[PDB]
């Protein structure tokens, strides 16, 4: 019924309503084909999302930042066609810039200070600033 | 292969990466089933996106809107898993507002003036601002 990927990456199991979160911290190049199922079937989770990359192998950098998005996707490794590996993304131990910290007084948001954080807990995902030390209330992709 | 919309809506040959920028005007109910196709291939358009969505007639309003984002956009209108009409955009010749002004030294853009812009041409789009009288180079809600 529909092209088939042949070279690139299926981004399953990813929460319901998520996708196009995580397809934006992706940010993958402006012409590269995607495909993005929302909110459908899924035995496993009643209902799901979907991104599929064509043309794209992920970096562990952008596979790990699924993480702290979706916390059970199946990320898929295609090649000819076929599913050739199945990786879970990583939640990583310390973050260089990429998120917000969620303290208005915080150095790194009243200075020139790039932030830096910390996981102290994996599930449930508890995320502390290296600086004011105070736990992240969201997750924020700056 | 894939399930099919049974009841709802297919936006066909939108601008190549424009799909995601229709679904955000659209503005539809946080669980609502979609399938957006991004830069996949296009007889009529070389490339294209396709928006896919289920359970959702677009309303009139909607289906203006989408046009100055995407021009040559095919609304079909889906039942019984079946394509019953297809529906073609009517651009407007002015719009109120709604769009803001490309021109970030226009007066809209520093003061909070009402926008307000003329269609010069559809066919190719120009939608040029009253009030800095510059064409946007992009369409924004
Ligand atoms: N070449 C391909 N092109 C596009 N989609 C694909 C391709 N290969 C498989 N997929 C998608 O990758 C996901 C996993 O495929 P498979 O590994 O075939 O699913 P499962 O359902 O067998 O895996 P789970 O048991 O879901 O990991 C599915 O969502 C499937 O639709
Ligand atoms: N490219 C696509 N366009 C539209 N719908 C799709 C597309 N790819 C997958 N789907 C739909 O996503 C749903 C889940 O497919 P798969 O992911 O194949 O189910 P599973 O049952 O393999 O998933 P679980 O492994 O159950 O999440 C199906 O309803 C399938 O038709
Ligand atoms: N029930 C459905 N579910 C999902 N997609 C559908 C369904 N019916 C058809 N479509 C899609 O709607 C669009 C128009 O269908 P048809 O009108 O069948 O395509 P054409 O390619 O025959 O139309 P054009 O000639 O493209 O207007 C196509 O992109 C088609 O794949
Ligand atoms: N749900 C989907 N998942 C992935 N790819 C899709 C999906 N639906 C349609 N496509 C892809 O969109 C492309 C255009 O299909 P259609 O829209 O069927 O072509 P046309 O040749 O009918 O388009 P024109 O009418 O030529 O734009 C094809 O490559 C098709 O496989
Ligand atoms: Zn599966
Ligand atoms: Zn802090
Ligand atoms: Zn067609
Ligand atoms: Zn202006």
């Amino acid at each position: 019924k529909v092209k088939k990927i042949t070279n690139g990456t299926v981004i399953d199991h990813i929460d319901a309503g998520k996708a196009l979160m995580v397809f934006k911290v992706l940010n993958v190049p402006k012409e590269t084909s995607v495909m993005i199922a929302i909110n459908v079937p899924s035995k496993k989770k009643g209902k799901k999302d979907i991104l599929k990359i064509e043309g794209i192998e992920l970096k562990k950098e952008d596979v790990d930042k699924i993480s702290l998005i979706s916390p059970d996707v199946t990320i898929n490794i295609i090649r000819n066609g076929k599913v050739v590996e199945k990786l879970k993304p990583q939640i990583p131990d310390e973050i260089e810039g990429t998120l917000k910290c969620t303290n208005p007084n915080c150095i790194t948001n009243k200075e020139k200070v790039r932030g830096k954080f910390k996981i102290e807990s994996k599930n449930p995902l508890k995320i502390r600033c290296y600086y004011c030390e105070k736990f992240l209330n969201e997750v924020i992709f700056e």
